[PDB]
């Protein structure tokens, strides 16, 4: 072909993914490389069109390469410095970003099932977009919405009822993650290990002990819509919509 794969990028699961150049005119592009789940990501990826989705350029199988849009920012978890996490100013324009993202995702019935900082991507100019949807599923269909029951993502972002139901929304459980990533970014470590009883971090939590970490260390603003996102039952969840319409949310920051 006419594209050089000049380096990996990400590695793991199906395949690596690599930094290929068009020789040509010179355009950079993502490859991702599976060799024989990979069919649904495919048709997933055709519906998506927006700035805040990794774009994807087409497919082609010598094995099955796709062609996605590069982020050379790198991922979002970069930008988490252990511990201390990042300026809440950029974590909010990363937070809002999300949203957009997640908005358009779920207004054509898409669930990624795995939103975390390493599947956050970075541009050029910083701008942040949900990459891989090999877990992504169809929650919306014909205006008809489907419960979920497979357990899909990563233990310490998915949300409770994942844990202890046989079906559930997917709406709130994107939304439950979303949260988990703005606390990961305002504090720079995650909450716990899962969101289950038999976890104390949770059960702590639960119990509204802020004065405990990573809560201790976020400004009772974001800490407030936290304690709207992080809801242990998905009906009284703060929802996408209200989330707009949230103080911090809507705060200027410098
Ligand atoms: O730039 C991309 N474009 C599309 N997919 C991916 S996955 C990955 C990146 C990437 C780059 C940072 C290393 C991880």
């Amino acid at each position: 072909e006419d594209w050089d794969l000049v380096q990996t990028l990400g590695e793991g699961a199906y395949g690596e993914v690599q930094l290929a150049v068009n020789r040509v005119t010179e355009e950079a592009v993502a490859v991702k490389i599976v060799d024989m789940n990979i069919k649904k990501e495919i048709c997933i990826n055709k519906m998506l069109n927006h700035e805040n989705v990794v774009k994807f350029y087409g497919h082609r199988r010598e094995i099955q390469y796709l062609f996605l849009e590069y982020c050379s920012g790198g991922e979002l978890f970069d930008r988490i410095e252990p511990d201390i996490g990042m300026p809440e100013p950029d974590a909010q324009r990363f937070f809002h970003q999300l949203m957009a993202g997640v908005v358009y995702l779920h207004g054509i019935g898409i669930t990624h099932r795995d939103i975390k900082p390493e599947n956050l991507l970075l541009d050029e100019r910083d701008n942040l977009k949900i990459s891989d949807f090999g877990l992504a599923t169809v929650f919306r269909y014909n205006n008809r919405e489907r419960l979920l029951n497979k357990m899909c993502g990563t233990l310490p972002y998915v949300a409770p009822e994942l844990l202890k139901r046989r079906e559930f929304h997917a709406e709130p459980v994107d939304v439950w993650s979303c949260g988990i990533v703005l606390t990961a970014m305002l504090a720079g470590e995650l909450p716990w290990d899962q969101p289950s009883d038999s976890c104390q971090e949770y059960s702590d939590w639960k119990e509204k002990k802020t004065y405990l970490n990573p809560w201790k260390k976020i400004d009772s603003a974001p800490l407030a819509l936290l304690h709207k996102i992080l809801v242990e039952n998905p009906s009284a969840r703060i929802t996408i919509p209200d989330i707009k319409k949230d103080r911090w949310y809507n705060k200027p920051l410098k």
